[PDB]
């Protein structure tokens, strides 16, 4: 363990504040360790504080990959990070390629297409929610980010937007991919056809679109959108959060993303 | 349609920047307008865009409760605005009375109850979840809320807040109104004995409890507490967000609580 200042781990506290170094990245607590290691993101060290009960599964994962694991005192850990209290365990992990349509054919579940969604908070709670229930991937457009690993998007993602391929694309090019895989586009809106519930009973691989506005996303879709379906509100005024409205819509469909896997 | 200087309808110029008294209110968006005086809500005026045509049907609703109506060109509309841009609808109201736990023992559907929950982000996708979803009610214990009227829970609202019973309470407050409604408390989490899919099940209203930890909500709740709901992910080593489990968990109820409008 170490507990001085510093010996050459300065890395942490240079690849973690404002710096600019893109290379590298911080990953905190054990989840999204865990997730990120499985998705196949290189990691140089693993660390963990010496006041918290290391988890027995993380050390295993890591030697069974190779991954240097050190222990650091309480102080120096309190010193960094805060005032979110701990992340108690964390790792420097090589920034992966960009995610591509590759990434997701090869996998197996439901996809998750935005069309218009800009605000980092509900691409980040959408990213948790995808990988909680068993979505292949996550393709976005006209989301105006560059970068998968902007860490805005990192943070609300939780650290983990680098534990399943989350794309950056073009509309055209996204539908392309979504028609040529074989895969049901299936356009999720208050006003939809088919109701959510009917989901489940759907044997096909299935693409879920939503958007950003209550008429979204853009009636361009329309052309691949093989249906419309709808979650049922008191009226079909109203209408969802995205986030809200996908984390039904995946709920609806976690035995289909489970007997995929 | 008045291009006037003050022309005294400057009531707007001085509710909705941030000025002395907590009074009177701006709500934004046609939908927020509608569900506010389908409450009980008192509009001082309602304004709206010239160049881009009224929704009528605001109208007879403004009509039948006498709320005046006036245009505002779209110079002056855009004036006082940036976005959306094309808020379009608008109109100064009154903020009632804080709610009261009567309101929602009054109104039928089942009750929410957040624990902790201070990120006032979600308890404004919460609230508007719960009034699309068919909710009684919202009962804050502990989210370091002042006043519903705080003008960061209405725009994290849209403006729905004031379109149900949000009341504001202590623990013991909460846990003491639940026991003499007869209702049957369930607490959310991770972990829990029983499957959100078996709530749709139960004939009573219920109390859907939801912590802000993973290891929440307090402890404190677990005897009025008749059981703990868990909705299913790829592995309960993680978590969802509470406004999606809150989505989920109110969506699996949806056929009760369109059994009690
Ligand atoms: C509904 S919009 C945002 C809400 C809108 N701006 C409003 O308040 O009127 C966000 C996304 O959630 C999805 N969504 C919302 N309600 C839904 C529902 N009831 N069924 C299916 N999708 C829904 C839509 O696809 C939409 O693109
Ligand atoms: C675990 S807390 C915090 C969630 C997440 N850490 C976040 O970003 O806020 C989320 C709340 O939603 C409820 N909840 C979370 N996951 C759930 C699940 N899998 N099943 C049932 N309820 C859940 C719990 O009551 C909890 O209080």
């Amino acid at each position: 363990a170490n507990p001085s200042d510093p010996a050459v781990q300065r890395i942490i506290d240079v690849t973690k504040p404002s710096r600019s170094n893109i290379k590298t990245t911080l990953i905190e607590d054990v989840e999204p360790l865990m997730h990120s290691i499985a998705a196949g993101v290189e990691f140089i060290e693993v660390y963990g504080s010496d006041s918290s009960p290391f988890p027995s599964e993380l050390l295993d994962l890591c030697g069974r990959q190779n991954i240097p694991v050190r222990l650091i005192d309480s102080s120096i850990v309190n010193q960094l990070f805060k005032g979110e209290r701990k992340a108690k365990t964390f790792g420097i992990a090589r920034v992966p390629r960009p995610a591509r349509f590759g990434d997701i054919a090869s996998r197996r579940g439901d996809v998750v297409v935005l069309d218009g969604v800009k605000i980092v908070g509900n691409i980040g709670a959408i990213v948790r929610t995808s990988l909680a229930l068993g979505a292949s991937g996550i393709i976005l457009v006209d989301s105006d980010i560059t970068s998968i690993a902007d860490r805005r998007l990192q943070r609300a993602s939780r650290g983990y937007v680098f534990s399943l391929p989350v794309v950056l694309s073009g509309r055209e090019e996204a539908i392309a991919f979504i028609r040529d895989s074989g895969m049901q586009l299936m356009t999720l809106k208050a006003d939809g056809d088919i109701s959510v519930k009917e989901l489940g009973d759907n044997p096909d691989r299935l693409a879920l679109l939503f958007g950003s506005e209550k008429g979204g996303p853009s009636d361009l879709f329309e052309e691949a959108s093989s249906a419309s379906v709808s979650i049922p509100m008191m009226s079909q005024t109203e209408s969802l959060n995205v986030s809200v409205s996908l984390g039904i819509a995946l709920h609806e469909r976690i035995d289909r993303n489970l007997a995929a896997n």
